[PDB]
């Protein structure tokens, strides 16, 4: 008989960076 | 064996964005 | 045995907009 399911994979990569700030006073 | 597991989570959030550009 | 570890995650989310800009003219 099959063993179990394997461990869980490791967390994905960060996102990218947002977008640019609003424009200053 | 086994069949592989699940997928990890979703990494982590991406950092802020550049500044905005001057104001008028 | 266990199988393999699972494939990685997704990439996680944008970040946030960025810091406002400078005072203009």
């Amino acid at each position: 008989p099959p063993g179990p399911p394997g461990p869980p994979g490791p967390p994905g990569p960060p996102g990218p960076p947002g977008p640019p700030g609003p424009p200053g006073p």
